[PDB]
């Protein structure tokens, strides 16, 4: 069983741009969705087709580079940082669902690596 998808939108919640947000979207999620290991982690994980029934009974804060994309589109964020988290909220996700050395973490390792390459240094405001 699948929950709903994180929220992209929240009329509650402030919106805002900024050269590193943008820097976000442009450079970093768009670079990273090229590579070969982005696949798995494009899209909220689909309990029913992946067979993963216990998937959210495991994680219970998913997210995923589609749902990042999508708030970075529709300025969700208040500031670079709170992007950051919900990236590193995804790799954590993965290496606690799944075990170290699995096919799936070792994806996830290489794609942390080269984010953290990329926002080593971002734009200044
Ligand atoms: O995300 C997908 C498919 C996305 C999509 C890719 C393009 C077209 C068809 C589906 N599969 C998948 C399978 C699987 N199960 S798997 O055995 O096929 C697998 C093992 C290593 C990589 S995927 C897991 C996960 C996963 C994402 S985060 C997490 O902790 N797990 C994802």
């Amino acid at each position: 069983m699948n929950p709903p998808p994180p929220e992209t939108s929240n009329p509650n919640k402030p919106k805002r741009q900024t050269n590193q947000l943008q820097y976000l979207l442009r450079v970093v999620l768009k670079t990273l969705w090229k590579h070969q290991f982005a696949w798995p982690f494009q899209q909220p994980v689909d309990a029913v087709k992946l067979n993963l029934p216990d998937y959210y009974k495991i994680i219970k804060t998913p997210m995923d580079m589609g749902t990042i994309k999508k708030r970075l589109e529709n300025n969700y964020y208040w500031n670079a940082q709170e992007c950051i988290q919900d990236f590193n909220t995804m790799f954590t996700n993965c290496y606690i669902y799944n075990k170290p050395g699995d096919d799936i973490v070792l994806m996830a390792e290489a794609l942390e690596k080269l984010f953290l390459q990329k926002i080593n240094e971002l734009p200044t405001e």
